[PDB]
Parts: structure tokens; C-alpha cells; sequence
């Protein structure tokens, strides 16, 4: 079947020989799966390796590896080789971490098979099957929120209008409108295919059914499968540019003051200002950020949270407002009518009711109606036969038994599905239900109703009108059509001009209208926090011939002069872990707002339950309806958002505008939503969160999907986001505060006229050792002990602080007055070696010199005090690295064994530094045999940078040993 849209409806129905209302036979599926395979897709090798070197810091440090190798034919290659080993080492961590997380996100999406609603011949009702079991033939049904599972030709549209979001397939950011007439153009583009749906795209409004015409690869989305920065990064890429600007400054600022063949020898000092450049250049800044960001995506994918955009975690470390949809998201969406009432009698102003309770918290259609905790037969209550009529004929939902889980599931919206379940429990027509199975009883009594009443068309739901009409005619006429409605109570009773009392109608009164809203206030504020709907019927509707449904704004006009019948009260439990989250957030410095279209009375009562409010807290300033907000003065309407914690009876435009107002206050907002109404607010907010059980359009439009439906996962992402930015700051403090020393070790050396500090092969070794995997592995750092007890980060404030700058000199100056303080100790105050005086040492730049009496000028050509400064900078920078586990938490509170990966790193970079000083062929390649008398001093010197930085920690903070102390006692 090619170009179905050329062909008409019955044509494509003939091609598969299916009845539209029956669907595909059982072996017809067997054959067709043997002719088109499943409905799935079978999902570079070294490209990840090459992507690491695409960053500025390793693009330029790829040059220094070839510049010092330019001079190879002129040790010579040991300089460029050591620049590789720090670039190669960091580049391997990232590709490792990246492939770790990749499998994870692909492990979680695979957990949940995408179901899809078909019409095979076994069950007389719609049923949910795995997407891959769909074949080109069976009738398929979809509705608002559903992703399309296969390529479908439309056959019938139940709602007035159908709206598909084809963005993922075509890119058009608008919802198109479909039809069922044939498009003749046989080469028409996907966008001009207005009678077809395609996998992966979602339904924005309406509900319809068609027949599959392609699967797997043959679908438009499959046909093109093989042919297809972050807010913290721009903060670091404005940094990576600036340091190199100062690096190459200071570096060539070294190269000049030294030169003063006398010019061919000026190319030595070039490899210095080049190697010293690589030394104070963070080769691993772009690797350590791709590391941590990949890690979190793996951390979250572990907790049943698919992260769809990588900066989601980063921004969540700063969120100060987390708005959330009530129904579905903050509630389990496990609905069942447990209270209902109709009118008993009405005499004058006063009136009485006939209330009822109904058992059964599950969607399962088992339960009984009580009057006063006593069961009753509903046929005796004439008003109940009608409430039951409305509740099954205004339903776009249906019950579907899941024989795998042995439990009942919903087909459509939970709210509607609770009603289908209720009309089963009533059985107002007293049909004999004894001989029917767990599947026949999912939609049993509705069928009797739907068999007595011909539903000719429905006027679908509209969240601004907040009600849903249905047109019907009895099957034996003579012409007596009627109209049934169900909608928001406040709204429906507004349009109700009459009330039915049993089987008779009477005009609406003030007092009657009162009682209703009190029951509903009783119901929504009670221990159950009921979610209530009104149910009324129009007795003299306008003929279908004289109706105008092209403009849906007419719908509310036709739903007028109604007869009120009754109200239902369904229960909705809050999610279990939710009351903890709002406790955890108010401590992390985060506000939690509720945005809902339901009753303010009920929405507040939930907020009282879960801890947004408390039963006694006055809420007059923190809860406003949609109307109570737009009907305010702009100043009070301003500081409302500042303090309001609940917004109810609210359309998606509001939630989109609510988040907007938060953001206009420089607030970083998160949005937690389940359904279509949350779609604008999800995109609008900085980050949107969708529920796994929710809709696809809610999931697609949002940027992180809790497939768990766990609500405490949100907090964990905020800890990840706060932990990633915090790992940077220490990593920042390490390389930055440690290289002020490598510059002063050189610049102090020049100012005092001292002997040579280092050599360009030594300059790039100590870069490798301290700035290789040791520095890099700082990203696995343990989250701080009090990370979620402090307000969130404000992104517009700068990265580095003036107290932190001061802490970089206080360790940069020290590691420099320690790198050169050890080489001067071997010339002035050492036992085995020269006793050169300070004056004699600074003017060393002759046998004739009487100031240099009794000294072989050859002692300045000795590698001894060079590895006294080389192994001091390695040891002291491993020490400073051990300071860099936390900004202020000392090593008494955060011991170094908590970070396993900086430990296993420092031990590897000392195993590679100790292997260089005592092996056979290396002390000559590196110009360098140090033992106990000298290694104790390098310990005596490199260790105080532990305490010196510790005393910085102790002062900013106020505004183990069995192992530690024997090591120090040897030293002193
Ligand atoms: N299929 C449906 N038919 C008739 N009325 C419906 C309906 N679905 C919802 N309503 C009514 O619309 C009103 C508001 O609906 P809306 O879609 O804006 O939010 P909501 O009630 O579904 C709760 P939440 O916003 O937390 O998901 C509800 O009070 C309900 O009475
Ligand atoms: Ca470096
Ligand atoms: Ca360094
Ligand atoms: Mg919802």
C-alpha cells in the first residue's frame, strides 16, 4: 500500500479488509508481522576520541607538542612527549565517562515499552499493546497527549477538531489540523499530508482513530533515522580566553628578561616560555567539565530520570522556585468516585439532598453504592439513572484490563476514567452482570447506556470553558434529542438555569445553588480532598443542522439553559515522597509554588496536606485563583508572586505567565507537569520536569522525565547541580593557586639573580604530574556536608571571589617560596654540599673572584638543588590538591580518603615521579637520587601548605590520626 492519502478511506480499509469498528483479525496480525517485521528501529567508534581535541586549550597545546618536536633533529622528544601524556591522559577520562552515561540513558528508555491503543478482534473494546506489536492493518486510536505509534491513515475523527504537533518530524513549531478527505497530490509533502499521522509526533487536541500503513523503517521518522554550550560553559569560556591572554603575556614576559651564538641560544629560553605556558595552562579544563556533566547524566539516569538536555542539572543547582502541576504530578492520578449527591426535594428556598458513598479506591469496577453506609439499588433513584447516563456518555475514556499485571488501567484521562468506573458500580439499569469476565466488566454497564442512547457527536474539552458537552438521541425516536454536560462545578452551575428533582424539572433557586457549593467546599476541604465535577443536561438543545462548530468559542454558548442533575466527588491522594521534598526545599532555600486548574478550595487543602501550608496557617495572601490574580492592582499583584504558594483555577496561559513573573524577578524557575495544560509552563521555565506516567507532549516539551514518577528525584538533581559547580571551584582553586608558585619560582629566581630554577623538560614534567589525572580526578569529589542547607547560587554573580583570590596568592606565594626555598637550602644551609653565602650566591654570574674564594664554580652545574625544587613542587602541589576537597571544610572534617580518585591519582603521579629519579635511563634525560636527609626536608616544606590553607579555612568558616601523626613525628 503506497501513497494511501491518494486513496480514500474505504479504499485503504479494503486493502486490509478490516471493518472500521471491528479491527484486525488475530492471524491477520500473524501474517502481517511476517510481511513487515516489528515496529521498532535497530540503533562514532573513534569520533568521541577526536572530539576531545576540538577545544581551544588542547587545540593550542597540540601546537607546543609539535613546536618542541620541530627541534627534534637539531630529551629533544621527551619535551613534546610529556605534553602529550597530560593531553592523552585527560582525553581518555572523558571518553570513558561519556560512554558510561550513554548506555545509562539508553538503559532507562528501554525499561518502559511504549504502549498503543488498537482494536483487534479478541476484545470488543480498545486495548493497550506494545508499540512493536503494531502491524500495518489494525485500527489504531490516539488522543490528547499520546505519541503516535505508527504511520496511520485517518478514518474517523471523534472530536470536533484534531491537532498534531509534527515538530520532531517536520520542524513546524505549530500544531496542524487534520481531516479525512483524500489529498489527491500523490507526491504531496508530509506537511501537506493532512489525513495522516506519523510515529513520534504527539496529539495536541482532540481524539481520533485510523489504520496503520507503515511500521519500523517504512515510517517517515524511520526513513530518515540514519540521515540526521551551557550557561556555566560560557562562564568558563569567557575564562579560558582570558587566562591564555595572561598566560602568553607572562610567558613571553619571561622570555625577554632572560636573553639579556648569542641569538641561536635565545631559542632555549623559547622552549621555556613555551613549556611554562603549558605548565600554567589548564589542559584539562574542557575535559573536566565534559567529565562532570557526563557523570551527572549517568547519576540521574541511575535514579529512573532520563535527562534530555545536559545543562538541566547545572541550572537545577540554582533553582529558587519549583512550580508543580497538582493533578497527576503532585497526586498519584489514581481516581475513583467516592462521594456523589443528587437533589432530594426542593420546596421554596430550602432544599435537601440525597448523598451517597461509593467504595473502591482502584480503577477496578468492583464496589457498591451506600446511602448511609447501607447498599442501595440505583434504579429506584431516577436522578441516579441520569447522573449515570451523563457519566458514561460524556466519557472519552474507557477501562482496560491488563491481564499481565492482572489490574485495570485507564484509556484516556484519569478524571474521566474514574467516571467510567463509577457507572459500572451503579448499574442503574439492573443488568445481570454475573456471567462476564474481568475484561467484559471494564465497560459493561456503559454499553447498555451506549446501546440505548446514540451519541451523535461530542463537543470536546476546553480548559477555558472548563466543560464538555455531548449530543445524543434515543434509538427509538418520535425527534427527542438531548445534550449532556460534565464540567467544573463553579462553571456549570453558572449556566444551569434549572435543576432536576427525581424525574421532574424545576427552576434554579438561590438557596439550592448555595447548598451545592458548600457540599463541594465540604468535599474539597475534607480529609479526602475531593476533586469534584458537576453533571447537568440540556433538554432542548439546538438541532445539529442549526449549529456552528467551526468556531469552538460557540461551544459554551450551546451549553446553556441547562438542567442540573448532580455532583460527584472523587478522591486523589498526594504522592508519598512529596511532603518530604517541600520540607527539603524550604531548607535548601527553594520556594515551591502550586499551579492547578482545579478548585482553589481543594488545591489549598492539598497544600495544607503536603506542607506547602499548615492547617492553621492563614492563606489569604498565598493562594489566589486565576481570576483573583488578574483582578488585582499591579503592586499587590506584584508581591503576590513573591509570596504566593498556590494558584488555582488556572489555564496554561497563566502557568506560562506565572513562571514568567517569577523569571522577571531574576528567579531560576523549575516546572513540574504531567499534562498538556503544563506544556507552555514546561518550556517557559528554565527547566521542565515531566512524569513517566504522564503524557508524551508533557514529556517531550519538558527537559527531564521522571520515568520513576518519583518526586524526590528532583531534589537529587539539585544536589547534582550544586555538586558539579562546587567541584569546579575546588578544581579552580587547585590549578590557579598552585601555578602562582611556578611563576614566582621563576620570577623570584630572576629578581634575586639566583641559579637556574628549572629546564624546559622539567617545566613540562611537573605540569604533567600535578595537572594530569591527579588534578583531573578532582571532579569525583564528595558533595559537601552542608550543600543543601544553604541558598542556591545566583548565576549572574561572578565565578571567583575576592577572598578566594587572596587564597590563591597565600598558596601560590607559599609554593613558590617553597620551590625556591628548598634549592637555596642546599647552597646556604645544608650539611652535605656547599656552604655558599647569600651574597656569594646571588652574584655567582670566577677563579679570579676573591668574593668566590674556595668554591668550584662547577657546583652551579649540579642537578641536586634542581630536583630539590622539582620534587618540592610535585609534593607541595599534591599537598595543595589534598586541600582542594572542600572550600572551607578542613581536613579534620573532610579527610582525604573520601575522594578515592584523587588519592589513586596522587599515588600514581608519585609512582611516576619516584620512577623517574632512581631508574637507570631517566635521571640523565631529565637532569636530576634523593634520599632520607633531603626527602624529609621536601616533606618538612611541602606539608605546611596543608596547615597554611587550613588556617584560611578556619577563619572563613566562623564568619585518621592513628595514621596521620606518626608520619609527622618522623619529620619533627
Ligand atoms: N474530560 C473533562 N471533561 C469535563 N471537564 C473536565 C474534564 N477534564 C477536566 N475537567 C474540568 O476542568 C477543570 C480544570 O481542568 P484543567 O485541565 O485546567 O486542570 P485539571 O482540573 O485537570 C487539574 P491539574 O491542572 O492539576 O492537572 C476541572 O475542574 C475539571 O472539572
Ligand atoms: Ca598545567
Ligand atoms: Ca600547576
Ligand atoms: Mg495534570
Amino acid at each position: 500500500m503506497e501513497n494511501a492519502h491518494t486513496k480514500t478511506v474505504e479504499e485503504v480499509l479494503g486493502h486490509f479488509g478490516v471493518n472500521e469498528s471491528t479491527g484486525l483479525s488475530l492471524e491477520q496480525v500473524k501474517k502481517l508481522k511476517e510481511r513487515w517485521g516489528s515496529n521498532e528501529l535497530p540503533a562514532t567508534l573513534l569520533e568521541l576520541v577526536i572530539e576531545q581535541f576540538e577545544d581551544l586549550l588542547v587545540r593550542i597545546l597540540l601546537l607546543a607538542a609539535c613546536i618542541s618536536f620541530v627541534l627534534a633533529w637539531f630529551t629533544a622528544f621527551v619535551e613534546p612527549f610529556v605534553i602529550l601524556l597530560i593531553l592523552v591522559a585527560n582525553a581518555i577520562v572523558g571518553v570513558w565517562q561519556e560512554r558510561n552515561a550513554e548506555n545509562a540513558i539508553e538503559a532507562l528508555k528501554e525499561y518502559e515499552p511504549e504502549m498503543g491503543k488498537v482494536y483487534r478482534q479478541d476484545r470488543k473494546s480498545v486495548q493497550r499493546i506494545k508499540a512493536k506489536d503494531i502491524v500495518p492493518g489494525d485500527i489504531v486510536e490516539i488522543a490528547v497527549g499520546d505519541k503516535v505509534p505508527a504511520d496511520i491513515r485517518l478514518t474517523s475523527i471523534k472530536s470536533t477538531t484534531l491537532r498534531v504537533d509534527q515538530s520532531i518530524l517536520t520542524g513546524e513549531s505549530v500544531s496542524v489540523i487534520k481531516h479525512t478527505d483524500p489529498v489527491p497530490d500523490p507526491r504531496a509533502v508530509n506537511q501537506d499530508k493532512k489525513n495522516m499521522l506519523f510515529s513520534g509526533t504527539n496529539i495536541a487536541a482532540g481524539k481520533a482513530m485510523g489504520v496503520v500503513v507503515a511500521t519500523g523503517v517504512n515510517t517517515e521518522i524511520g526513513k530518515i533515522r540514519d540521515e540526521m554550550r551551557t550557561p556555566l560553559q560560557q562562564k568558563l569560556d569567557e575564562f579560558g580566553e582570558q587566562l591564555s591572554k595572561v598566560i602568553s603575556l607572562i610567558c613571553i614576559a619571561v622570555w625577554i628578561i632572560n636573553i639579556g651564538s648569542w641569538i641561536r641560544g635565545a631559542i632555549y629560553y623559547f622552549k621555556i616560555a613555551v613549556a611554562l605556558a603549558v605548565a600554567a595552562i589548564p589542559e584539562g579544563l574542557p575535559a573536566v567539565i565534559t567529565t562532570c556533566l557526563a557523570l551527572g547524566t549517568r547519576r540521574m539516569a541511575k535514579k529512573n530520570a532520563i535527562v534530555r538536555s545536559l545543562p538541566s542539572v547545572e541550572t537545577l543547582g540554582c533553582t529558587s522556585v519549583i512550580c508543580s502541576d497538582k493533578t497527576g504530578t503532585l497526586t498519584t492520578n489514581q481516581m475513583s468516585v467516592c462521594r456523589m449527591f443528587i437533589l432530594d426535594r426542593v420546596e421554596g428556598d430550602t432544599c435537601s439532598l440525597n448523598e451517597f458513598t461509593i467504595t473502591g479506591s482502584t480503577y477496578a469496577p468492583i464496589g457498591e453504592v451506600h446511602k448511609d453506609d447501607k447498599p442501595v439499588n440505583c434504579h429506584q433513584y431516577d436522578g441516579l439513572v441520569e447522573l449515570a447516563t451523563i457519566c458514561a456518555l460524556c466519557n472519552d475514556s474507557a477501562l482496560d484490563y491488563n491481564e499481565a499485571k492482572g489490574v485495570y488501567e485507564k484509556v484516556g484521562e484519569a478524571t474521566e476514567t474514574a467516571l467510567t468506573c463509577l457507572v459500572e458500580k451503579m448499574n442503574v439499569f439492573d443488568t445481570e452482570l454475573k456471567g462476564l469476565s474481568k475484561i467484559e466488566r471494564a465497560n459493561a454497564c456503559n454499553s447498555v447506556i451506549k446501546q440505548l442512547m446514540k451519541k451523535e457527536f461530542t463537543l470536546e474539552f476546553s480548559r477555558d470553558r472548563k466543560s464538555m458537552s455531548v449530543y445524543c438521541t434515543p434509538n427509538k425516536p418520535s425527534s427527542m434529542s438531548k445534550m449532556f454536560v460534565k464540567g467544573a462545578p463553579e462553571g456549570v452551575i453558572d449556566r444551569c438555569t434549572h435543576i432536576r428533582v427525581g424525574s421532574t424539572k424545576v427552576p434554579m433557586t438561590s438557596g439550592v445553588k448555595q447548598k451545592i457549593m458548600s457540599v463541594i467546599r465540604e468535599w474539597g476541604s475534607g480529609s479526602d480532598t475531593l476533586r469534584c465535577l458537576a453533571l447537568a443536561t440540556h433538554d432542548n438543545p439546538l438541532r445539529r443542522e442549526e449549529m456552528h462548530l467551526e468556531d469552538s468559542a460557540n461551544f459554551i454558548k450551546y451549553e446553556t439553559n441547562l438542567t442540573f442533575v448532580g455532583c460527584v466527588g472523587m478522591l486523589d491522594p498526594p504522592r508519598i515522597e512529596v511532603a518530604s521534598s517541600v520540607k527539603l526545599c524550604r531548607q535548601a532555600g527553594i520556594r515551591v509554588i502550586m499551579i492547578t486548574g482545579d478548585n482553589k478550595g481543594t488545591a489549598v487543602a492539598i497544600c495544607r496536606r503536603i506542607g506547602i501550608f499548615g492547617q492553621d496557617e492563614d492563606v489569604t495572601s498565598k493562594a489566589f485563583t486565576g481570576r483573583e490574580f488578574d483582578e488585582l492592582n499591579p503592586s499587590a499583584q506584584r508581591d503576590a508572586c513573591l509570596n504566593a504558594r498556590c494558584f488555582a483555577r488556572v489555564e496554561p496561559s497563566h502557568k506560562s505567565k506565572i513562571v514568567e513573573f517569577l523569571q522577571s524577578f531574576d528567579e531560576i524557575t523549575a516546572m513540574t507537569g504531567d499534562g498538556v495544560n503544563d506544556a507552555p509552563a514546561l518550556k517557559k521555565a528554565e527547566i521542565g520536569i515531566a512524569m513517566g506516567s504522564g503524557t508524551a507532549v508533557a514529556k517531550t516539551a519538558s527537559e527531564m522525565v521522571l520515568a520513576d514518577d518519583n518526586f524526590s528525584t528532583i531534589v537529587a538533581a539539585v544536589e547534582e547541580g550544586r555538586a558539579i559547580y562546587n567541584n569546579m571551584k575546588q578544581f579552580i582553586r587547585y590549578l590557579i593557586s598552585s601555578n602562582v608558585g611556578e611563576v614566582v619560582c621563576i620570577f623570584l629566581t630572576a629578581a634575586l639573580g639566583f641559579p637556574e630554577a628549572l629546564i624546559p623538560v622539567q617545566l613540562l614534567w611537573v605540569n604533567l604530574v600535578t595537572d594530569g589525572l591527579p588534578a583531573t580526578a578532582l571532579g569525583f569529589n564528595p558533595p559537601d556536608l552542608d550543600i543543601m542547607n544553604k541558598p542556591p547560587r545566583n548565576p549572574k554573580e561572578p565565578l571567583i571571589s575576592g577572598w578566594l583570590f587572596f587564597r590563591y596568592l597565600a598558596i601560590g606565594c607559599y609554593v613558590g617560596a617553597a620551590t625556591v626555598g628548598a634549592a637555596a637550602w642546599w647552597f646556604i644551609a645544608a650539611d652535605g654540599g656547599p656552604r655558599v653565602s647569600f651574597y656569594q650566591l646571588s652574584h655567582f654570574l670566577k677563579e679570579d673572584n676573591p668574593d668566590f674564594e674556595g668554591v668550584d664554580c662547577a657546583i652551579f652545574e649540579s642537578p641536586y638543588p634542581m630536583t630539590m625544587a622539582l620534587s618540592v613542587l610535585v609534593t607541595i602541589e599534591m599537598c595543595n590538591a589534598l586541600n582542594s576537597l572542600s572550600e572551607n571544610q578542613s581536613l579534620l572534617r573532610m579527610p582525604p580518603w573520601e575522594n578515592i580518585w584523587l588519592v589513586g591519582s596522587i599515588c600514581l603521579s608519585m609512582s611516576l615521579h619516584f620512577l623517574i629519579l632512581y631508574v637507570e635511563p631517566l635521571p640523565l634525560i631529565f637532569q636530576i637520587p634523593l634520599n632520607v636527609t633531603q626527602w624529609l626536608m621536601v616533606l618538612k616544606i611541602s606539608l605546611p601548605v596543608i596547615l597554611m590553607d587550613e588556617t584560611l579555612k578556619f577563619v572563613a568558616r566562623n564568619y585518621f590520626v592513628l595514621l596521620i601523626m606518626p608520619l609527622v613525628i618522623w619529620v619533627y
